[PDB]
């Protein structure tokens, strides 16, 4: 009944609701306001999401998935995906359509299903707080996400059983959260979002013209594979090389050692944001027949800064590009808003302050603002939030491949959305049966250097001289940033059937199958939980009966006492197994014969 806003981050996910006019973040079952984006599949069949999954990471590395957002919407042969293939403990494979999928327990799974598991946990948290079913949600994506990644995120939302009312850019959500309390003074802001895996920069104007707060995204830019994971990778590489120099062992050959080192590097990087120096201590990191080996290496803040300065500087150029696109300068930015945990690093804050010449505001929560803005967006869609208007832009220039492999723009970057373009297309061959259009996204002048959306084939063209048929093709960009291509004959008005080929993404049948699979996974998790509860009850009953035997057993007649010695073992026989109902039946017979010892 109530639309919830979900920040679906690479490392941490958050959920918020509109409690009347007040946005409110909800805490998960563990008590945390944010949920780590870690999904674990147990052999028992329990699906673990968040902190518990992280706890089991050391014991189930192959079936524990994380950083799935870095794979969503990407093809397997991408350089980033190929780099991640040799690093992630879980198996990354190519799908039948060439997209990057994961392999868990011998089953191929698309990243949308895995993200849908986290979305299901957030949905369950929202329902537990509200006590009513939730079927509608607003889901966040990085501003610089291309069409394929946005579509895959919407598919993940659908698989989780949520009607995705709106896909909202994370900097836009932060802008909504900030504009809720201080959007009234006609202020231009720069939202600098640096999360676990993605970086975005948005120049956004906020004005109170005639009593309605309007948020207009003047410009946007970023990098979808730049984030705290790369900082951790730099630190891990330094630590591995130093350990190999000190002890001669390359830890890259030990997956468990690499997992522990990833955890230690994450903790050290976080601690260096407050401390000037930390010590990475990983005792018993590995063991040879000579004995255990221990890692103990000092890391100063200067060392980490020297290791990640180039990444921080890589984040700076999109600021210049966005400022040029907006037609403004650093003096024309009234407020600087930092978003994301990685901005807590003092080097990032110093670099941003030096770039803009002014210190960023301290009144914005970097971990919760995105979910608050998503909840605000949901409230706007229902009318619960009034006097608020939004005008976002397309992050990438849409174009087509023309003669010579050159890119031909149809919709420029930073064009406000929703938007509609129409262009006339015709045949290049006599009596041509079909006309193909290669559609791509990117700013590069060469078609081969842009993200291909695919070949759209207008097929079934009646024979005619080349250039005679006149097909108007319309490219629509909805409020989600997703492209929809349509075609109609401008002479007759009849629609032309478009067949998409060589595109990335999931089809409808796959999505339905994955929804059913998600339901099956939920039922398997409940069965595993019921079994766990049954084992706890059985152990409690066994201990209680032993206590009763110790206190009163000797007074009890020998016949029942001697019989129950093995009768309790009969209950144990089922208790050691994977039986839920028979454990209860044996528990019932044991309790009925222990009744005399109960009272
Ligand atoms: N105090 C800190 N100092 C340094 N790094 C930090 C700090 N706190 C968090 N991080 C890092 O920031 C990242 C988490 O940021 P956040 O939770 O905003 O990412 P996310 O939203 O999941 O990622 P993204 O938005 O890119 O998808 C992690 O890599 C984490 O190690
Ligand atoms: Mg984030």
């Amino acid at each position: 009944g109530k639309i919830i806003g979900i920040d679906l981050g690479t490392t941490n996910s958050c959920v918020a609701i509109m409690d009347g006019t007040t946005p409110r973040v909800l805490e998960n079952a563990e008590g945390d306001r944010t949920t780590p984006s870690i999904i674990a599949y147990t052999q028992d069949g329990c699906t673990l999401v968040g902190q518990p999954a992280k706890r089991q990471a050391v014991t189930n590395p192959q079936n524990t998935l994380f950083a799935i957002k870095r794979l969503i919407g990407r093809r397997f042969q991408d350089e980033e995906v190929q780099r991640d293939v040799s690093i992630m403990p879980f198996k990354i494979i190519a799908a039948d359509n060439g997209d990057a999928w994961v392999e868990v327990k011998g089953q191929k799974m698309a990243p949308p299903q895995i993200s849908a598991e986290v979305l299901k946990k957030m949905k369950k948290t929202a329902e537990d707080y509200l006590g009513e079913p939730v079927t509608e949600a607003v889901i966040t994506v990085p501003a610089y996400f291309n069409d394929a990644q946005r579509q895959a995120t919407k598919d993940a939302g659908r698989i989780a059983g949520l009607e995705v009312k709106r896909i909202i850019n994370e900097p836009t959500a932060a802008a909504l959260a900030y504009g809720l309390d201080k959007g009234t003074g006609n202020r231009t802001i720069a939202v600098y979002d640096l999360g676990g895996g993605a970086f975005d920069i948005s120049i956004i104007e906020i004005d109170e013209v005639d009593g309605e707060k309007t948020f207009e995204v003047l410009a946007t830019n970023g990098d979808t594979h730049l984030g705290g994971e790369d900082f951790d990778s730099r630190l891990i590489n330094y630590l591995v090389e130093e350990f190999k120099k000190d002890q001669g062992i390359d830890l890259r050959n030990d997956p468990l050692a690499m997992q522990r080192l990833k955890e230690a590097a994450e903790k050290a990087k976080i601690e260096l944001s407050s401390a000037q120096q930390t010590d990475v201590n990983l005792p018993y990191i590995t063991a040879d027949a000579t004995g255990p080996k221990h890692m103990n290496i000092k890391v100063t803040r200067a060392k980490l800064e020297s290791l990640v300065e180039d990444l921080v500087n890589r984040s700076i150029e999109p600021l210049k590009v966005a400022l040029q696109d907006a037609g403004l300068s650093v003096s024309d930015i009234d407020d600087v808003i930092l978003v994301g945990g990685q901005t807590r690093m003092p080097m990032v804050q110093k670099k941003v302050a030096e770039f803009f010449g002014k210190e960023p505001r301290k009144d914005v929560n970097p971990d919760e603002a995105v979910a608050i803005g998503a909840a605000v967006q949901g409230g706007v869609l229902t009318g619960d939030v009034k006097d608020v208007l939004l005008l976002d832009v397309t992050p990438l220039s849409l174009g087509i491949e023309t003669m010579g492999g050159v890119m031909t723009t149809l919709i420029a970057k930073n064009t406000t959305i929703p938007t509609k373009h129409s262009q006339v297309f015709s045949t290049a061959e006599d009596n041509q049966s079909a006309v193909t259009i290669h559609v791509l996204q990117g700013e590069r002048k060469r078609a081969a250097d842009n993200k291909s959306l695919g070949q759209f084939n207008l097929d079934g063209i009646n024979p005619a001289p080349r250039g005679m048929p006149q097909i108007e093709v319309t490219f629509d960009i909805d409020a989600d940033g997703i492209l929809h291509v349509s075609a109609k004959d401008k002479n007759s008005g009849k629609e032309q059937k478009i067949t998409i080929k060589a595109s990335s993404g999931l089809n409808e049948d796959e999505i339905q199958k994955m929804v059913r699979d998600a339901e099956a996974n939920a039922e398997a998790d409940r069965k595993c939980e019921e079994l766990v509860q049954t084992r706890n009850q059985g152990d409690h009953l066994l201990h209680s009966t032993r206590k009763q035997v110790e206190e009163a057993g000797d007074k009890l007649p020998a016949d029942d006492k001697t019989a129950i010695e093995s009768a309790l073992t009969a209950l144990e026989t089922a208790l050691k197994g994977e039986d839920k109902a028979a454990i209860e039946a044996k528990m019932q017979e044991l309790a009925q014969v222990s009744q005399k010892l109960m009272e």
